[PDB]
């Protein structure tokens, strides 16, 4: 298997979450070498915190947002990069 640009094979799902609950976005990327992943909320890069966690387990990418409020609604985007190229996916959160 030659090195290749990241390709997203399972895309995030736009969804709703009741105020105060935790939620996750999950996608799957195929990348060789392994992709560097960045996450964004309405265009602004997310950093890990008590509220935000993200992981990459062999290409399964998960963003977890804890204790969701109205301010957490909006567009979440993952960007996956290696020297061969990039892939990106986005979805919406609606906190109800
Ligand atoms: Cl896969
Ligand atoms: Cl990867
Ligand atoms: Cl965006
Ligand atoms: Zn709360």
């Amino acid at each position: 298997t030659l090195d290749h640009a990241p390709r997203i094979t399972l895309r995030m799902r736009s969804h709703r979450v009741p105020c105060g609950q935790n939620t996750r976005f999950i996608l799957n990327v195929q990348s060789k070498p392994t992709a560097e992943v960045k996450w964004y909320h309405n265009g602004v890069e997310l950093q890990e915190s008590s509220k935000i966690h993200y992981t990459n387990t062999s290409g399964v990418l998960t963003l977890e947002i804890l204790d969701c409020h109205t301010d957490d609604s909006g567009t979440y985007r993952a960007v996956c990069t290696n020297y061969k190229g990039e892939a990106s996916d986005y979805a919406t959160l609606d906190v109800t």
